[PDB]
């Protein structure tokens, strides 16, 4: 179909996102006291993990800003309270900021479907923004992988 609408390589998404966060959440704060997070994310909400990378390494126009390496947007924080997740969390805590990062793409999967229109969504006018941003991923992610295939 066009690209906002052809299925992203490698990902189911997850039935409850939700559900999926808190038992990262809770997973990363034992680690942390008991004294890969792309994998470890990628597993636990069915994404490819290279999609996450591809994120990673590439304030906005509606007055909201990215948070961390994840680039978490700034209106997700007031939920992301919720669940006891504050802005310093994603700020010092690259495995959580990546937990939330799959939290908030499972939701666009559960919401739009499992295309690159979910990608495109993580960004965000709207619908050309997220094809433009959704591409930006989709160029890094076939680098990624195609360099991923090669040295395996």
């Amino acid at each position: 179909a066009q690209f906002l609408d052809q299925l992203l390589p490698k990902t189911a998404g997850v039935s409850s996102p939700e559900q999926v966060l808190i038992e990262e959440i809770k997973k990363r704060h034992l680690a942390t006291a008991s004294g890969d997070c792309f994998e470890i994310t990628g597993k636990a909400y069915n994404i490819d993990p290279l999609i996450l990378k591809a994120i990673a390494w590439n304030i906005n126009k509606n007055g909201t800003y990215d948070i961390g390496i994840m680039q978490i947007n700034s209106s997700h924080l007031d939920l992301l309270s919720k669940f006891n997740i504050s802005e310093d969390d994603l700020l010092n805590d690259a495995c959580i900021n990546i937990s939330v990062a799959g939290y908030i793409l499972a939701s666009n999967i559960k919401s739009r479907g499992n295309t690159w229109d979910a990608v495109g969504a993580y960004n965000a006018n709207a619908v050309e923004l997220r094809r433009q941003y959704a591409m930006k991923i989709y160029k890094t992610y076939t680098k990624l992988k195609n360099n991923e295939q090669i040295i395996d």
